[PDB]
C-alpha cells in the first residue's frame, strides 16, 4: 500500500534516531524534532509530510492528547452540521466523536479508506502533531485551525488512568509516581508537552487570524461564549435566527461529557465501527472534571510541574492570554 511504501522509504532513517523506554515495559519511543513519538505516529508524520493536502477551507483541530480533542471534534462537527439534520438524527448521537474528524498522522495513514475520508465534502481533521512539525501543505493552505491546551495536571492524570484501557495492555504500565517523573522529563508521546503547548502559542503570536488558542478549563467554566467564538471563527457563525431558537445552547449541550457519555455508542466496551481500535469508546469519557489531580498528587509532585511551568512560559506571555 502507499503506507506501506512510506514505512519502507523511512526504514533506515527511523532506526539510526534516538530511542527510549516508554510508560510500558516493551514500549520504544523516538525522537524526532524536539519529540517522542510512537514509531507508528512516526511513520504516519511522514506518510503526511509526502502525502497529506490541505485545502485553504479545511478547519484543523491541534492538541496534545488528553487536553480535549474529543470535545472539539464533537463542537467543530456539530456546527458545521447542524443544518443537515434533525436534532434527532445528529449522527453524534449514535458514533463517537472520533469517527467523524480523522486524524493526519493515523486515519489517513494507517485506514485511508474509512468513508469521511473518502468524503471530498468532509473540511474536518485533527492532529496531535508538534507545529514545527506541520505537513507543508497544511502550513501553505493558509486554512485555519483551533489549539487548546490543559492544566499539565489534569492532562497527566487524564492520560495515566486512560492508559489502564488500552486493549491487550494490563499490568503493562508504569507507576503513577514513575509515569509522572517521565512525563515531568517530557518523556511521553508527542511530548515534552509543555513544548507542544508553547509551539503553538508561537505559532498563535505569529499568525492570530489563523489559530484560535483555547484553553480545556476556561471553556469547562463557560462553554456556550467560546462555542460562538469558534463557530465565527471557523465561518459558520450563529445568526440571529439561530441565537433566538436556542441553537448555540444545542450544540453546547449535544457536545458536552454529560450527553456524550451517557449515548448508547459511547458505553460498556463499544468500540468504533469505522476502523480498528485498541480503546472502547467509553475511555474518551472518564471524568471531565477539572482539579481531579487533587486526588493523586502530593504537594512535591505538584510544586515539581508547576515549578516547570513557570520556567517554561516565562516571558512568552502565555499565562496571560485571556
Ligand atoms: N465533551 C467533553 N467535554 C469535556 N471534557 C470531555 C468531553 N469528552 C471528553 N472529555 C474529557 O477530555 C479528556 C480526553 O481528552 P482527549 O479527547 O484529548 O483524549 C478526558 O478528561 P478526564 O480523563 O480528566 O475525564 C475526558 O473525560
Amino acid at each position: 500500500t502507499e503506507f506501506e511504501k512510506t514505512q519502507k522509504k523511512y526504514q533506515d532513517f527511523i532506526a539510526t534516531l534516538p530511542k527510549s523506554k516508554g510508560w510500558r515495559p516493551d514500549e520504544i519511543l523516538t525522537q524526532y524534532g524536539g519529540h517522542w513519538w510512537q514509531e507508528c505516529l512516526l511513520e504516519g508524520l511522514f506518510h503526511a509530510k509526502d502525502h497529506f493536502e490541505a485545502r485553504p477551507t479545511d478547519f484543523l483541530v491541534c492538541s496534545y492528547p488528553k487536553t480535549g480533542t474529543t470535545w472539539l471534534k464533537a463542537l467543530t462537527y456539530a456546527i458545521v452540521n447542524r443544518s443537515r439534520y434533525d436534532d434527532a438524527a445528529n449522527p453524534l448521537l449514535k458514533r463517537n466523536p472520533h469517527e467523524f474528524v480523522p486524524y493526519v498522522e493515523i486515519d489517513f495513514a494507517f485506514y485511508p479508506t474509512v468513508d469521511v475520508l473518502q468524503d471530498r465534502k468532509n473540511p474536518l481533521f485533527s492532529t496531535h502533531i508538534p507545529n514545527g512539525l506541520l505537513p507543508d501543505s497544511i502550513v501553505n493552505s493558509g486554512c485555519k485551525m483551533v489549539y487548546i491546551w490543559r492544566d499539565p495536571k489534569d492532562t497527566f492524570i487524564s492520560m495515566w488512568t486512560f492508559l489502564h484501557k488500552e486493549k491487550s495492555q494490563e499490568g503493562q504500565l508504569a507507576s503513577l509516581e514513575d509515569s509522572f517523573d517521565m512525563f515531568c522529563k517530557g518523556l511521553s508521546v508527542y511530548g515534552p508537552y509543555l513544548d507542544h503547548v508553547l509551539g503553538y502559542w508561537k505559532a498563535y503570536q505569529e499568525n492570530p487570524d489563523r489559530i484560535l488558542f483555547l484553553r480545556y478549563e476556561t471553556m469547562r467554566a463557560n462553554p456556550l461564549p467560546f462555542v460562538k467564538r469558534l463557530a465565527e471563527f471557523m465561518g459558520y457563525g450563529f445568526t440571529d435566527e439561530e441565537e433566538e431558537n436556542g441553537v448555540a445552547e444545542k450544540v453546547v449541550k449535544l457536545c458536552s461529557f454529560e450527553t456524550l457519555k451517557n449515548l448508547e455508542a459511547n458505553k460498556g466496551d463499544k468500540e468504533r465501527e469505522d476502523r480498528p481500535a485498541v480503546y472502547a469508546n467509553s475511555a474518551y469519557f472518564r471524568k471531565g472534571k477539572v482539579g481531579d489531580w487533587a486526588n493523586y498528587l502530593t504537594p512535591e509532585m505538584a510544586a515539581r510541574i508547576d515549578g516547570l511551568v513557570e520556567e517554561k512560559f516565562k516571558d512568552t506571555g502565555l499565562l496571560q492570554h485571556d
